[PDB]
């Protein structure tokens, strides 16, 4: 009657048809590779309670028998003194057979329409890491057993990422990427966060019910991924994005995809920033324990605090990439001015807990911002190359090499912590600043190249068509 | 590429823009008026704290002094022996000044934006019930504070119900009416058991913390029915109703309102229906205590499964109300075919647990679906009679005279029931009788009217236009 139109149906009427099925892609292709980081970390919790030393443990009614071992109290095959020698032998079984699926399970993404090769991959991570969950009410005890599974749970688990910013990049163009593509790289520390604290409830009581769970979670998911994953803009007749700069484009060669003038550059410098992110969070804790003589329950908190940082960076390296029309040039500042700053921080982390994390999360967001960059931004933008000339289709071959190429320093991490480990626990800092410098190494070419593409638009003065 | 649409996507597509808004109404006007019976619970369950038999009580290190009072445990002005007798003066203080409150804060629902006068009452209605809930950080022990509250949280809590099948009743018309308007009313069930739920928790340990939280909830969804009320259906331009069978019309008067062919024996039939279902309630623990010998764990589920069965009996009613075109002569038989399975109840109800509860549906199926269907089907028909030729508007003032004509008999049980407790226990059931024989006595013109109405249109053989 005597009332114009409320302020909410009012503000949502501005936003277009346009405008909702793009934030409708992000919403839904946000929880799906949310899920993938939710059904891999509880191998990370159960690491700790599969070998005890139970001389300090409650009820000692199960046959110590003149001072045995640890058999009544921890796993069967991790009971012995090679633990620590098996559990590397567990997981290099799946971050080895994650990197060799990512080279050949995103070259299937080209061929297959996308959301039935998306939604057979969400309905079998979510099989197998509850057959690996399958163990307890079975009681299986053979090492055998726990590496056949994740390695085929290392074959599904490629499917996400070659098949997410496929979605992605069909519907947006060259507007706003870095900042759009750089706030949505949050799933990759909101679903660690989530994955610790869901497995984290059954850990003592019965394990059993920690892997199963987020198995029936990923593969529910799995299904509300079939049921609403739009793919084409096309296929709902919205519009077809900008030009990123008949018939419909068959296909491309993978031996094709490697002529384009980045996805070299671009991926041997990625496995020299993989590789000091994770020599980086395997040496904090060493130097925190024998130096800062610190509380071992904030550490935990440290440990979530470089991914803060990292989710900062990842931001904020994508505004700066953006209205400076280079992106390389970017990650190359942001790693020559990362080295000095964890030489300051190995010089002054005395301090317990106040000038701890502003040096902390300074560090947090100097190598995870340029970890971002080049995986969510440029891998949407070569594949999008000029070169292709329209007449093919290359956006899970791209990616998939930038994210191989990236798993094999995850791979190559800790068969290296290990073997510099025994000859001092300061050798592996050396090594990561030995790997920082050579990581801004391999992008000189492209930063000798935007430098020049720079001073064309600067020399002209202000040149134009 | 080689896929069609998603199943979602198509399924979704089919529904036209009519039946987008008239889902969102639905789902809108459940939660504002689920909101209500959430914040009206909380006086339930106190009502058993504030006054303790502690002599049976832990830490008697606060001066028992010779064997004195429960001054030490329980709640200053209900510490004596009339804790009985002045808890009724509390909740008597409510349920009087909503009963007299329905009846003029209705007739403004006429006049003022609809808007605007809902969320003026829901965010008092939460500010009023925190101010009951600050007594508890104050210390406040005067009664005269505890019944200046729930004056005045009785004349605030009028706003929903002549302010919510206003807004259903501008969008829908005589389609089926009595099975959406019958699957919309489980809000008066979805919403008793949230609030026994919610205020269930801080009830021992801190009582204050069990208002002021239901008070918050309630004024945070008045603001998102400020932000997303679409009154009228041509105020975002979708289709208008059905005909119910310029100048906008201005109002109506009170009386006015009195001469519709049904708005008076629609009111005092249902007076002598929430009697029996405040009767029927008040009667059967003390039915199953001296006679059943039955634990009292499970009266509770008792007094939830009633609800339940009338959940069930607010749709079995107005399906049939709607395919045999008469909806009084629904309602007058299933009142009549209600007392004979009330006696039967009486007569067999000796078995402990399985028995009972088939007996119960029954009776919960068969005096809560008549006072759902004259409450939410008959109110939002009367209202759009023919009888108003379309030059007036008066949907807030019938349901307003329907529902204060019902709450008056919800105020008058207590002021019945324990007049007549102390000259036997089973006195009680016999006013039901007396009251339920009574109730479908003021139907019997109507009844009269619609055989005459079934009949012109049978013996005519099919008569047409």
């Amino acid at each position: 009657m005597r009332s114009s139109l409320a302020p909410g149906v009012w503000f949502f009427r501005a936003f277009s048809r346009d405008s909702w099925f793009r934030g409708l892609i992000l919403l839904l292709t946000f929880l799906i590779y949310a899920c993938y980081h939710m059904s891999r970390k509880p191998i990370s919790i159960v690491k700790s309670r599969l070998h005890q030393n139970c001389s300090e443990q409650i009820k000692p009614i199960n046959d110590t028998h003149s001072l045995n071992d640890t058999m009544w109290c921890s796993w069967a095959p991790f009971d012995k003194d090679n633990y620590k020698e098996l559990l590397g032998g567990v997981d290099n079984a799946f971050l080895i057979a994650y990197a060799i699926g990512m080279f050949i399970s995103g070259v299937f993404g080209e061929r297959l329409p996308l959301r039935y090769y998306l939604s057979a991959g969400m309905l079998l991570s979510g099989l197998f890491t509850s057959l690996f969950g399958l163990g307890y009410f079975w009681n299986i005890h053979e090492l055998w057993y726990f590496v056949v599974i994740q390695v085929c749970n290392g074959l599904v688990q490629t499917t996400g990422w070659p098949s997410v910013v496929t979605c992605v990049g069909n519907w947006f163009g060259k507007g706003k990427r870095g900042f759009i593509m750089g706030i949505w790289n949050s799933h990759t520390s909101v679903g660690n966060i989530l994955g610790s604290l869901i497995a984290g409830i059954w850990v003592n009581g019965q394990w059993g019910l920690s892997f199963i769970v987020p198995g029936i979670i990923t593969a529910v998911m799995g299904v509300i991924t079939f049921l609403f994953l739009i793919e084409h803009p096309e296929d709902v007749d919205c519009a077809p994005p900008q030009h990123h700069g008949c018939e419909e484009p068959a296909a491309i060669s993978f031996f094709g995809a490697l002529r384009i003038p980045g996805v070299v550059e671009f991926s041997l410098c990625l496995l020299f920033a993989k590789l000091v992110s994770y020599t980086f969070l395997y040496w904090l804790p060493l130097y925190i324990a024998n130096v800062a003589h610190f509380s071992a329950k904030e550490a935990g908190d440290l440990s979530t605090l470089f991914d803060v940082g990292g989710i900062i960076g990842g931001i904020v390296a994508g505004l700066v990439s953006d209205y400076t029309n280079g992106r390389a040039t970017t990650c190359c500042v942001m790693l020559i001015l990362a080295a000095p700053m964890m030489f300051l921080y190995n010089y002054i982390g005395q301090d317990g807990i106040a000038s701890s994390i502003v040096m902390l999360i300074i560090c947090g967001g100097l190598v995870n911002g340029p970890y971002a960059l080049i995986t969510t931004a440029v891998s949407a933008d070569l594949g999008t190359h000029k070169s292709l000339k329209g007449n093919a289709k290359a956006l899970s071959t791209v990616t998939a090499i930038i994210d191989g190429t990236g798993s094999i320093g995850a791979a190559l991490g800790p068969l290296l912590a290990g073997l510099i480990s025994p000859t001092g626990w300061n050798n592996v800092f050396y090594m990561l600043i030995s790997a920082d410098v050579l990581a801004c190494l391999l992008l000189c070419r492209l930063v000798y190249k935007e430098i020049l593409a720079w001073k064309v638009s600067l020399s002209r003065g202000s040149g134009y068509k």
